[PDB]
């Protein structure tokens, strides 16, 4: 008699992290019956994940939260996920991360004495209010959670400091890195990618709030001064521009062709452009957990990390926001293939690409299948 | 302008275990406002409780918990104490133990960005389905409560273990002693009191279930042999009849005319009772922690025991289940009154009457008032 998994699927930013655990699982077929569930508000590109992955959702849930009052969500949101597992009655229940929906589906589990298992467990800021409600969902999600899937030993270490047992927490690694192998096709085209030659890439992101108006100049001027002193490179920012921010970057950077700004990428276009890329400029906290996986090396546009175990095992180096520490680091690495390819081969520890076999495998274990 | 201090009372027994914390928050009308909020379906006694203690609710809410299921009480709970919180704005709300009521209480309140002072703090089995839902709910009130206020060092360390902020902790006593200042009455009538005249009360407590079988054909015997060692002694159990009670009672107990087995007491008359009383035979943790502060010597029928202080303090005696240990025990205190002079005399660890103030004045010092 199998075991019965349902993973939730709450938010559009678990797709890419959820989906890879559901294939692995779906690879066990003799011992699981994976079960999943939908409760995510926009679809579109949820759809388009689970679809690469070959994954049907078993249940739909429409659950809004377009100005919708936390106490609206988290009474539709308990019915909802009551009432589906009333009916499917898993064995166990995946939830994802700090999300309201996780901590209502952890909720509605407990509600019927179901056992949940939480991927993405320990990050701690021990500030109720910051943020908010999402601090307290991963407290309140950590309590009434059986199995604790934690990407790093600093998650582990905050869930054993708040005196979780030892047993039950495992150091899994990042789910979205296992994602990668799923979707980036080697046989794929951009035409952002037939512009670029044999010449080497330079993908840049920044949407921090923090870094509107000088920040960004500094990075074009020094993206101007990269180009000119590297003739085989050229640079890709996906960014959407107000029209004077645009003038902007013209002014700076001219039309020479060889830096192209374009609409902000998909997931799936954006995994396969980083996977070519020789180099990347970003203030994204995910790209620095992702990118150097693809063995690219990593410079954030920030003054400080939140992942100091990327700057510790050499994936990552902090690039700051002035024009003359940009320039100096990535010429630096556009300069000397040496220092390049080493970052490239630094072993990315948030995760080796089989975090979704070990939750497995722990899950198993925990129900001597 | 004063501090607005809301405290709920979910359901009867909190009764007891509240008024008296509010009692003494309406001892600073010029520093705060006592808010008392009612939530509780079954409110005859409670009002019996409210009135004894001076009390007039504010608000009352109907939560109905009569073969309503827990999502039902948690969806509607969390709807009207939301409600309530908006309408009264309180700068803090105090909640009682582990009851489905305070759970949602302190969710609604953290939805309000309002801080939570949790009563009787910290009890642990880990056992997340016993006792369900409250170990679970203890917990999760837990992560959401700004102020504990642990009975005991014990479950003030759980807490701390759980990297609760040290600060925020407080071993207050348990407010339920505070209740006997206002309960006891110096003079008291009742039908046990009556029927007593200057005999000596053996008054014993047990829960059906779990001393269903051979323990209360034990207590029963046992109970039997004292009577008939010791001619000025009656025993009173208070128990709701069962025609299995009644041949388990006539057939061990018969009709001596010195153990009555009567109808389930009210606390005021419990607590009246108790005052009155010789020696306790419980297996109740609340007479293990309230009734040794009348000066009663408590003999708890269980091999096994969750309050060692008491036993350490020399409050409680464990008596076992089996009929030779619960006689020879109560035996022993019935004839040397040095014995028993010596448990009555002992210091009550679960509090010194003065619990209540002990949280107010961490309120006012965390609100700097
Ligand atoms: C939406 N703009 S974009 O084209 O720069 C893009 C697409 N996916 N990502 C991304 C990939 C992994 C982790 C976090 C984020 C970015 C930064
Ligand atoms: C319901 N049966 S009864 O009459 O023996 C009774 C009344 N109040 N109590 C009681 C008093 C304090 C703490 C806990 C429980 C009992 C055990």
């Amino acid at each position: 008699e199998r075991l019965k998994v349902m993973t939730i699927f709450g938010t559009r930013p678990e797709a890419i992290k959820m989906a890879p655990l559901v294939l692995e699982l779906q690879k066990h077929p003799e011992k699981i019956e994976s079960i999943v569930t939908v409760t995510a508000q926009h679809r579109q590109m949820l759809d388009q994940v689970l679809s690469i992955f070959g994954i049907t959702p078993d249940f739909d849930l429409n659950i809004m939260k377009d100005r919708q009052t936390l106490i609206d969500i988290t009474t539709r949101g308990l019915e909802g996920l009551d009432k589906v597992m009333k009916e499917a009655k898993p064995d166990i229940v995946l939830v994802h991360g700090d999300t309201t929906t996780t901590f209502i589906a952890s909720l509605a589990a407990f509600y019927n004495q179901i056992p949940v298992g939480h991927v993405e467990a320990g990050l701690r800021t021990w500030d109720k209010y910051s943020p908010y409600p999402e601090e307290m969902n991963r407290q309140l999600t950590g309590v009434m959670a059986d199995l604790h899937f934690s990407p790093t030993a600093k998650s582990a270490t905050n869930l054993q400091k708040e005196n979780k047992d030892e047993s039950r927490i495992f150091i899994t690694g990042n789910t979205a890195i296992d994602a990668l192998k799923t979707t980036v096709k080697e046989t794929y085209s951009h035409p952002v990618l037939e512009k670029l030659g044999n010449n080497r890439l330079v993908l840049m992101t920044a949407h921090r709030r923090e870094n509107l108006g000088e920040p960004m100049r500094n990075m074009f001027r020094a993206i101007k001064r990269l180009v000119d002193k590297h003739e085989d490179v050229q640079v890709v920012y996906p960014v959407h521009m107000n029209p004077v921010v645009r003038e902007t970057a013209n002014d700076i950077l001219g039309d020479y062709g060889r830096i192209h700004l374009i609409e902000p990428l998909d997931v799936i276009d954006f995994h396969n452009v980083a996977a070519r890329s020789y180099l990347m400029l970003t203030d994204s906290g995910g790209v620095q957990e992702e990118a150097p996986s693809l063995g690219v090396p990593v410079l954030v546009l920030r003054d400080t990390t939140e992942r100091p175990e990327g700057i510790e095992a050499g994936t990552l180096k902090l690039a700051g926001t002035d024009e003359e520490t940009i320039f100096s680091l990535a010429d630096e690495l556009l300069s000397d293939k040496e220092a390049h390819d080493k970052m490239s081969k630094a072993s990315n520890p948030y995760g080796d690409g089989r975090a979704s076999e070990r939750i497995v495998e722990a899950i198993l274990k925990h129900f001597n299948k």
